[PDB]
């Protein structure tokens, strides 16, 4: 069916990519990848990404992770328990 | 002191959670790619609407008034709740797509 | 096959938005970045409105006046920060435009 | 210090030109609200990448190297061009909706 791999956990990805990496420089880099990610959708239409050519799907996973990696970074530097902070909202 | 994230939820855990709260709030339908995308973009917006006034030569995020750091967490979450939501919808295994990256 | 008004103009807008701001001493906050994050914060409200639509659907002309009135706001707050950004960047936003089309 | 903008083209003018441009390479089909939003949401990113690595009270844009200062224009140019086409595609009076907000 569909499923995410049991790891790397949010804690791994935090440990793994970790001056640049200060607060608002990281927030501008998050918005950037959201900018690349948003680009792989602009000239589409309502119909999904599960059926895109390979070089596209491949970029769809690439840019998507990038965003995570920075959101990861940004929060791990704002000292927010990204993982827990999620369930609390639930 | 070392600041580390807790163990779980796993991204897979973060999925199976949002995955259900809506399936009870009957959402998944409007949950179409761009719909999910465009949302992530409003939260990202809501995320920057805290740093747009703060200068990086300021008390930094850690040292943010409770209610600010509170909002900050409630925001960093949603940006994650939708990133993982968009991924799953694309059939992307966000967790593994990260490894393929490390393969630099 | 539509039309904007002849005014205001971008300097006319770039002008008042000066007067306006630093009339709330809102000019001390026009440092490139703070400004860039502000655009992103408003570039995000604008999305929050289209996260529920689809382009196969009738543009905001059919939207209920209330939804169609809040769309004029964001579209306007987005141009305002964009202008406040360009200016602090000493960019002739108006020329930078046309002098970018004598190309692609 | 305090900068100005040439008296034209006006917001409407830009509107037409882009049209001619986009009416040339059959790009109107490409201009559906959400397209120009994401289209714009993304140029704001390219525009975000520029400053991501820069700094608070460091050199500063206007003192940036040429090729960067030039890329900067590009990026600001684009953001408008899309703001202008979405605004237009939504049948929204962009210049006037800016005063009405004062
Ligand atoms: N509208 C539509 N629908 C389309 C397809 C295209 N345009 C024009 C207007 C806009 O200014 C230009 C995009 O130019 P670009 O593709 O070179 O900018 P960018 O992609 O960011 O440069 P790069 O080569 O991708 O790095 O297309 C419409 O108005
Ligand atoms: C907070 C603020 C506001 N400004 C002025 C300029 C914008 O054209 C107008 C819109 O402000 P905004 O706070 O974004 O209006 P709202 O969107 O309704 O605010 P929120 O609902 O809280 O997002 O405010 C401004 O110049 N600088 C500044 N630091």
């Amino acid at each position: 069916p569909f499923r995410f791999s049991p790891e790397p956990t949010l804690e791994d990805i935090r440990r793994l990519h970790a001056q640049f990496h200060q607060p608002r420089n990281l927030l501008l880099a998050l918005v950037g990848e959201v900018g690349e990610l948003a680009e792989l959708f602009q000239w589409k239409s309502d119909t999904g990404p599960q059926a895109w050519p390979p070089k596209e799907r491949a970029a769809l996973q690439e840019e998507l992770s990038d965003v995570l990696i920075y959101l990861v970074a940004l929060a791990a530097r704002c000292h927010v328990d990204l993982p827990q902070a999620v369930i609390s909202k639930m």
